[PDB]
């Protein structure tokens, strides 16, 4: 094809980055978050039982007001590292920057309060592979791919660390493409292990000076869906010992004070060294001594065949431009501006 297309996106505290997709004749419009570490499409449903506070704080897809929709109902259940839905199958028609595709989503009907209740976006776009989506349902970026508009079988994403600023530009993702605007110098290829998955060989974790993990390799998911950089929680104690960092219920803290004096980290990918300063990795909303910093990393353990692995999340992708090779099986980094 002849066509790139962008999906601007909104900057959410540095934790959630969402676009906007519109489901339906004439179109349910929905915050989504664009996410390479599942392959499915859902939407909260107006069949949810409003005993979901979840789907009562949510927009909610009416397959009554469309007159594109096409039933099908079959149950299916999204398992998920942070939580789980349940819904069941629909057809309809739905753009995505200019793109329409008739595409096969979700219409959750079940939706927890935690987590759910904390997202800010309605529903999920997934990225990644027919391989991993749940029900064999073909997904979005495979639709698009078979329009054959696309300039190259290839989608980027930008991040920007920048969320308390208006006219700024939260994010955004390219279908087909890159935006030269948003990074500099050249992009280094790292292929995927297999297809099926976003994710890459990593050999080793360097904390400072000494490589104090992932040395003889270990494995790196590629998730713009994820917040936070993760790995097992045994590799993230041990991280965290090494930066001195406190284990709280859920997320990890340090002294405000502390923050800027923390060590480098430092990503061995595709024989390069990508690495993050405290400044990219600390939620430095003070220099309080009397006051405590979270980071942007925290624990995951992802269960096979996937995992265990680290993932590479928003944390990392603020900080490198990624472009998604589905032509080569590949991912490609560049510095972001
Ligand atoms: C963001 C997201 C998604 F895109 C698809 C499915 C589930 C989630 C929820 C969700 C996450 C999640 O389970 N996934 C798995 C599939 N790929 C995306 C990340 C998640 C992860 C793993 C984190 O490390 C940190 C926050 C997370 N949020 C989260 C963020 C903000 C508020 C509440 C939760
Ligand atoms: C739902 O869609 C799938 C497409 O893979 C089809 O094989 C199945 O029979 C459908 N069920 C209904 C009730 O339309």
């Amino acid at each position: 094809g002849n066509t790139t297309s962008s999906v601007i996106l909104t900057n959410y505290m540095d934790t959630q980055y969402y676009g906007e997709i519109g489901i339906g004749t004439p179109p349910q419009t929905f915050k989504v978050v664009f996410d390479t570490g599942s392959s499915n499409v859902w939407v909260p449903s107006s069949k949810c039982s409003r005993l979901y506070t979840a789907c009562v704080y949510h927009k909610l897809f009416d397959a009554s007001d469309s007159s594109s929709y096409k039933h099908n109902g079959t149950e299916l259940t999204l398992r998920y590292s942070t939580g789980t839905v349940s819904g069941f199958l629909s057809q309809d028609i739905i753009t995505v920057g200019g793109i329409t595709v008739t595409q096969m989503f979700g219409e959750v009907t079940e939706m927890p309060a935690l987590p759910f209740m904390l997202a800010e976006f309605d529903g999920v776009v997934g990225m990644g592979f027919i391989e991993q989506a749940i029900g064999r349902v073909t997904p979005i970026f495979d639709n698009i791919i078979s329009q054959g508009v696309l300039k190259e079988d290839v989608f980027s994403f930008y991040y920007n660390r920048d969320s308390e600023n208006s006219q700024s530009l939260g994010g955004q993702i390219v279908l087909g493409g890159s935006d030269p605007q948003h990074y500099e110098g050249n992009f280094h290829y790292i292929n995927l292990i297999k297809t099926g998955v976003w994710q890459i060989q990593m050999k080793g974790v360097s904390v400072g000076s000494s490589t104090l993990l992932c040395e003889d390799g270990c494995l790196a998911l590629v998730d713009t869906g994820a917040s936070y950089i993760s790995g097992s929680t045994s590799s993230i104690e041990k991280l965290m010992e090494a930066l001195g960092a406190k284990k709280r219920l859920f997320d990890y803290v340090v002294k405000c004070n502390e923050g800027p004096t923390l060590p480098d980290i430092s990503f061995h990918l595709g024989g390069k060294e990508y690495t993050l300063t405290s400044a990219d990795y600390v939620f430095q909303e003070s220099y309080s001594s009397k006051k405590l910093c979270t980071l942007a990393i925290h624990a995951m353990d992802i269960p096979p065949p996937t995992g265990p692995t680290w993932a590479l999340g928003a944390t990392f992708i603020r900080k490198f431009y990624t472009e998604f090779d589905r032509r080569n099986n590949r991912i490609g980094f560049a510095l972001a501006r």
